[PDB]
């Protein structure tokens, strides 16, 4: 069992704040990690370190040992480092194909990026043939021309996991995918990322609080003031942790 993903000491300020403080995590090659925390402790910031989006003011950042400290998302995705992103309302005027498609003008970028730099939808071989074998894994085949505007909010997701799939992804990074989901569509969500797991495909997630999806997480931090404060490996430690009262503490009315 290999590391395929390592933090050293991350600090990042803004202002005269610090936002991270030294945070050093690692990530296993198929680990479900999951990093949690009351709002504002950091996560978004770590992972938008992590992803190309804020530069760290001190600490490495290792994919696969390859110091890719600071480095853009359109760099970090020749190295196999992905990240989904909300669909933006044009999107949803095209359909399910064209979402998955137009992340190869600006592929690994925001989609307001590609859908602004998008002269016409590509529609290549290879390109429609990775889409909808995406289509099939999702089982939304036989909604590849539907608006994506007229989905379900579920199926939206999923068809956002999609376009981070058709980059080929070694590591897909979440922040908040099943934040105010109903249980099953969290359970829906996270059997997709079981099934992407089996495939060899690595999970870095960011969620507010830990329960529903509990018994998909391989691995877990907690955050508080841009410091990891508790960490669990397997079920056992994951559910102590949860049940630790200094991390319950500071979910205090949140
Ligand atoms: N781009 C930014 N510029 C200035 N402050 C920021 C920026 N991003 C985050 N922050 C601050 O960092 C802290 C929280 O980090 P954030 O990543 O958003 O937390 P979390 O994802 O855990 O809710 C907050 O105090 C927030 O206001
Ligand atoms: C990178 Hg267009
Ligand atoms: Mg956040």
């Amino acid at each position: 069992t290999m590391e395929i993903l390592r933090t050293e000491n991350i600090v990042k300020y803004f202002g005269e704040f610090k936002a991270l403080d030294g945070v050093s995590i690692s990530v296993n090659k198929g680990d479900v990690t999951l990093i949690i925390g009351p709002n504002g402790s950091g996560k978004s910031t770590l992972i938008n370190v992590i992803t190309g989006f804020l530069k760290a003011d001190e600490g490495r950042v290792y994919f696969e040992n390859k110091d890719i400290t600071n480095k853009e998302p359109a760099e970090l995705y020749h190295y196999g480092i992905v990240r989904t992103f909300q669909t933006p309302q044009p999107l949803k005027e095209m359909t399910v194909l064209e979402n998955l498609l137009i992340g190869e003008i600006c592929p690994g970028e925001s989609p307001l990026n590609s859908l602004f730099y998008k002269k016409w939808i590509p529609k290549e071989e290879e390109m429609v043939e990775k889409a909808f074998k995406i289509l099939e894994f999702l089982k939304l085949s036989h909604l590849y021309d539907r608006k994506a505007g007229e989905l379900s909010g579920g199926q939206m997701k999923l068809v956002e996991i999609g376009r981070a799939l058709m980059t080929n992804p070694k590591m897909i990074v979440m922040d908040e995918p099943i934040a105010g989901v109903a249980p099953g569509l969290a359970h829906d969500i996270f059997n997709h990322v079981l099934e992407l797991k089996a495939k060899g495909i690595t999970f870095l997630i960011i969620e507010h609080r830990l329960d529903i999806v509990l018994n998909y997480i391989d691995h877990l931090y907690v955050m508080f003031n841009g410091q990891i404060i508790a960490e669990g490996r397997g079920e056992e430690e994951i559910k102590n942790v949860l049940s630790d009262p200094k991390v319950v503490e500071i979910y205090i009315g949140e």
